[PDB]
């Protein structure tokens, strides 16, 4: 009887702290699905949006009377809980989905504002040829002043107009992002840019500066490799790229396939680390699919770096299929 | 044959923003025990709470009973740091567990981390240790007390202790504790307790073996081709992936000898796009080495590998 149809609701409980207020070594998240009309159900856990493998959780369904109830328990290390990740319990039931999320409760006193200033990316500098720098202001407490953000150059020369975006975050904080276009010649010849930040709730101004990294230059070497085919990887293959011996550390790494620049999200790429000698190195890992290599069996690891010649780029291709 | 009751308390979680709900539920679970007389009483700071504040119920499944009691608290009361005790009396014997609001994880901007043993130290060296690290504490007066304990309450050995004033003017305290190889593998919980005169209260971290699924690493090793201008050097790269849990040790061997840790680097474990973790390890080698013997071994030590927690792959510079 339709009038008796009962939709699931979703609630997450967590392992309690002890009598001292301390976390247990492991945290259980228990996703409870309230009594609902019987019918196929599936529970999926997400970590910061990413599907977690079902291995990490267990699910149990009970029916008592005319209502079904389901719970799923996810177990996490204290370390991971304390890293402030967000976990989502996703329930799919007869069509649409229901969900709930949780993370470590926020600390008592939200701390103060901080600001970060980034250099242009090599990609923007050399490929797009529209370099910008970004001043990011975080941990703002809303409904106060406005947070003044002013750009200037060491030379005293004029700055271009910047864009400004304010975003309310889930944890209740505010971030303010200002992006400033910089002259290409200006940047490359060593101009210094300053972001100056002020707010009523701030005692003295925050001042951040950025300029091209000085010192020795060296071009990157690029090497792309495929893991072998084996029973555990018949319709997917893992590619890897090692980029090394470059200086300074500023580099942009992308994977290209079939005239498309793949989304950054597709690969896991390390931040530059010093070699055992001179220069830096980065590793990139990219999992590809059969559909991709059957479309075009060519995957290109490309590095953009000021010291690569002729055109600030070095790349290597890898194929996974004999043809 | 007889299964005694155990007690555990769960509670309403904070939302995706880390915000508290309007009310807090505490749920005391006594799961899977031999049926018998049972009572669940809640205490607030040691005093029995009114009967109308909680509702207890019991069900039977096969040879076991399961009991639970739900207590609802105002956010205000939870946030006031009162302690709540679930007091279970089963066949005239009392079992208790207690909870209060989780304390700040980063008081005064301080952070504290606690590691698990390295698989190399645990399985090869047979002398596992864990390390408690505390960062960003003020160089004010008073000493930083860093004490170790086991959840079981069994003895611990002495530990190392090192404090260093950092370039940014902050202070970090490090302590390393030797643990029982068997004690650790069997699931002991180790606790690092930090007290700073400037800190409001003791800060604790706890660690124990993974309880998740296990999966052995796949190891693949590659040699860079010669790069123009670099005739007498090559780089070896080792991709180790799809292992679980994430704890892993990597070594390289050449001419049957394990190379010094300083010869190579390994990335921090990170998730693959599906199950498990991966790391990359990198080893620069010289013509003199590969001409002496052209075989280099990338070896992973991991609890899921067998027979002896080890899986490896050799690579050569030349065909
Ligand atoms: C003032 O200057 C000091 C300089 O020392 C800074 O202190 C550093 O702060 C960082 C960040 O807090 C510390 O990094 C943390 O290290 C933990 C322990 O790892 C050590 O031990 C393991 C295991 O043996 C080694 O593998 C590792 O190399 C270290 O030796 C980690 O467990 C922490 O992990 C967390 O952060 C990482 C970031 O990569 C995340 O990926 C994890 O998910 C997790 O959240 C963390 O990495 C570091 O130890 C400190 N350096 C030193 C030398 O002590 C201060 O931060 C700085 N203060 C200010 C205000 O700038
Ligand atoms: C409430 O919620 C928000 C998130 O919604 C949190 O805001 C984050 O706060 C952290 C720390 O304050 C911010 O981390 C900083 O990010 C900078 C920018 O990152 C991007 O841009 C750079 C430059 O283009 C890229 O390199 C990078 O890949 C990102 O795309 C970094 O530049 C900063 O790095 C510095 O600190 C880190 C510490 O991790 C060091 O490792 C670095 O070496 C360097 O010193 C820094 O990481 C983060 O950007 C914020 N996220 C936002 C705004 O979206 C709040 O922290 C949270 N509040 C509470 C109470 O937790």
């Amino acid at each position: 009887c339709s009038r008796d149809f009962t939709p699931p609701t979703v609630k997450i409980l967590q392992s309690s702290c002890d009598g001292g207020g301390h976390f247990p070594p492991t945290i259980q998240l228990l996703c409870l699905v309230s009594g609902y009309t019987p019918g196929t159900i599936q529970i999926t856990w997400l970590e910061d949006g990413q599907v977690m493998d079902v291995d990490l959780s267990t699910a149990s369904t009970t029916q008592e009377g005319e209502l079904a109830s389901t719970q799923s328990e996810l177990t996490l290390s204290q370390k991971h809980w304390l890293s402030d990740r967000t976990y989502t319990c996703q329930v799919t039931y007869q069509g649409h989905t229901f969900e709930d999320s949780t993370k470590k409760c926020a600390d008592s006193n939200p701390r103060g504002v901080s600001a970060y200033l980034s250099r242009p990316s090599p990609f923007d500098l050399f490929i797009r040829k529209s370099p910008t720098i970004t001043c990011l202001v975080v941990d703002l407490a809303p409904s106060k002043g406005t947070v003044q953000l002013t750009w200037s150059r060491a030379s005293g020369k004029p700055v271009n107009h910047s864009t400004r975006k304010e975003e309310k975050q889930r944890n209740g904080t505010l971030t303010v992002t200002s992006t400033l276009p910089v002259g290409t010649r200006d940047w490359i010849e060593g101009e210094t840019y300053q972001c100056r930040v002020t707010h009523p709730h701030l005692p003295r101004a925050l001042m951040r500066s950025t300029t091209k990294t000085s010192g020795p230059r060296a071009a990157p070497e690029v090497y792309a490799f495929a893991t072998p085919e084996w029973p555990g990887s018949r319709d997917k293959r893992t590619l890897a790229c090692l980029i090394q011996n470059f200086m300074p550390e500023d580099i942009s790494v992308q994977w290209l396939h079939n005239e498309v620049q793949l989304p950054d999200a597709r690969h896991s790429t390390t931040q530059p680390r010093k070699t055992k000698g001179s220069g830096f190195f980065v590793f990139s890992r990219l999992e590809v699919t059969r559909a991709e290599w059957e479309q075009k069996d060519e995957f290109i690891c490309r590095a953009v770096h000021e010291a690569a010649s002729p055109s600030q780029t070095v790349q290597r291709a890898v194929s996974v299929n004999p043809g």
